[PDB]
């Protein structure tokens, strides 16, 4: 059919079988790069706006305000444009001039902070400046983030695998993908799959937490994941397994996806695939169907270490 | 289902209704940016390889060679990777270091020429160097280019509009999109639509030809269209109308698509939409459904005049 605006066009992303990873085609990847603003966040940018509309906190005239590390801001920005909201996003000077020119092209009003914690508080300052005019959508805790994955991404995986999916592998940024997907397949369709969270070995706060160890975040290059804390939108209770990956291997795996599979993957896509490949070569998973989320696409990383 | 490699995942791109163009939603856009390598050429990169395989000119071991202005090379490159062919593409130094790093990331063996005619002949030199090893696919004349549009892009438009499409607007680069689409809708489904070719006012060789005027190509900024000659893959006989657009307006229209529709459009996408908007505001088309091809996505243009 014909979508009334670009937000309604989210999802229905394809599954592709890998040939040079896993064992006898048991690893399949979900291309979230094929979305309105070209990442997995287009789904939650749409649903967080829709749900704020459904409950009246977002109205004609009110202005979206928020802080992002990038993909969510781009996603909110295209939805704000498609649906006629003004939007302000808080960015320090930390960020790719890439993104500054992209967000400005999408009509965003931007700022300065000089890292993530600093821009967040600045956004909070603005919402305080006029709480009747400004709405903050808060991706890390808004339930509409995992909800859209339970309603679209999860069911798409179920149908495209004819219920044969056994393992879902996804890096954790806000936690909404692994959480919403796991709830759809385990609770709505009733299949006891293995849900595998992926985080950087440099910042393994989820593994450290579950082990009852000292939580010690650190720096890494795997953009989009490893926020350095446990987000509210990560439902620990549905997580069966945590796999850690290092930045170097994440980047090499993404370069392999391009050059060997013809898949224009982002950095965190190589991270998720490297974890899935490790599981796929354990005999306990060799006969099981593993589905891996590839959150973003290669061209958003042209100024990064990926090239 | 699950695609055996990334080439099989082409197409099934969405239709979105425009709100700030046309008259009462009569203009709808087809997002070809949502493809394996993120342009409309992913379809012909796949089908030119498949068809060369079906007729034996492409075999295990033979190496793809060709010259491109970019999107087709990226498309062939991902298909070569997914399907295990070596590929050499001929590029002068004319081109975005963007694309050089992208094509190298995809595993391409590249060259130097120092414009388009020069790199073409260099590619021809290489195929002559070993005609048993090198295969040139020749997008401007290979019938598998319009054929894939007749088999996928055209039928997708038919079904997603429930046969209500009245006008198809598409810029002409090789001509395969407008040609294959027009043949599907007019001949296979039997509806007498208006097929509208779009070319730059700076290089209006199609209009000049059809008028019996002196053909005078020139420079412009509308990347992907206006090759400066009539390509063999443009079937003049199904073209009902030619609309010309200038570079400045093309760029402004693409910036409007981002900031006002939330659509991350390429430069030639703004060209096609500006032509469709002109038709859409003539009373003879005000009640007719117009479908516009948006060939590429915004991020491939970050180093260009688009920003």
């Amino acid at each position: 059919a014909i979508y009334a605006d670009n937000s309604y066009s989210i999802g229905n992303t394809p599954l592709v079988r890998l040939k040079h990873f896993g064992h006898n085609g048991n690893v399949v990847v979900k291309i979230e790069g094929r979305n309105p603003s070209y990442s997995v966040k287009c789904r939650i940018g749409a649903n967080m706006v829709w749900q704020a509309e459904k409950d009246g906190t977002l109205t004609k005239g009110k202005e979206i305000v928020d802080a992002t590390s990038g993909n969510t801001g781009i996603a909110l920005a295209y939805v704000a444009a498609a649906r006629g909201y003004k939007i302000t996003l808080t960015m320090p000077e930390t960020a790719s001039l890439e993104r500054k020119r992209l967000l400005c092209g999408l009509g965003v009003n931007l700022v300065l902070t000089e890292g993530m914690k600093g821009a967040i508080a600045k956004a909070e300052e603005i919402v305080a400046s006029d709480p009747s005019r400004y709405v903050m959508l808060k991706q890390f805790e808004n339930p509409a983030n995992p909800q859209i994955h339970r309603e679209t991404t999860g069911p798409e995986i179920w149908k495209d695998t004819d219920g044969k999916v056994d393992v879902v592998v996804a890096g954790v940024g806000t936690g909404g993908s692994i959480t919403g997907i796991s709830r759809a397949i385990k609770l709505d369709f009733g299949k006891q799959i293995t849900s595998v969270a992926v985080e950087p070995v440099e910042s393994p706060v989820i593994s450290q937490t579950l082990a009852g160890e000292e939580v010690k975040p650190g720096p890494h290059k795997i953009q989009g994941i490893g926020a350095g804390f446990i987000p509210k939108n990560l439902d620990l209770s549905i997580i069966d397994r945590v796999e850690t990956v290092d930045s170097d291997t994440a980047l090499a795996t993404a370069r392999r996806l391009m050059a060997e599979e013809g898949i224009l993957a982002g950095i965190s896509s190589g991270a998720a695939v490297a974890a899935a490949d490790r599981l796929a070569k354990l005999p306990e998973f060799a006969d099981k169907l593993i589905v891996v989320i590839l959150p973003s696409a290669s061209e958003r990383y042209l100024s990064t270490a990926l090239f």
